[PDB]
DNA sequence: CATTACGTAATG
DNA sequence: CATTACGTAATG
């Protein structure tokens, strides 16, 4: 059964499919890791934008009250 | 090599460690995908603030050219 | 073919 | 002990 040629071919093909499936799983993990870095960078960009608008706004609010 | 008590025990212990190591890997992967969902949720939060501030600013500039 | 539990062995 | 390449077998 294990010395039959059909078992040997069967194992050859599955071994190839296993390697391929494990390597695609790696890549999906790397992509998810890449996503964390993209969200983090865009997150940093967005809070700095919020901080700019917050400043521009708060600056104005304080000078408006600055004149009865 | 095998059939020895030495080898049977060594395998029992490695098998336990493998299972542990694979379960811990599952969880770090789980954690990483938890992180994308929080960065995504926090992203949407920050976008909506930028938009609210942008609106508040923009209405101001427009009303000033009267 | 693709996926995954389970195991072996080499290795840090 | 923990990690990982490599393989087997059951299964979708």
């Amino acid at each position: 059964d294990k010395h039959s040629d059909e078992y040997k071919i069967r194992r050859e093909r599955n071994n190839i499919a296993v390697r391929k499936s494990r390597d695609k799983a790696k890549m999906r993990n790397l992509e998810t890791q890449h996503k964390v870095l993209e969200l983090t960078a865009e997150n940093e960009r967005l809070q700095k934008k919020v901080e700019q608008l917050s400043r521009e706004l708060s600056t104005l609010r304080n000078l408006f009250k600055q004149l009865p």
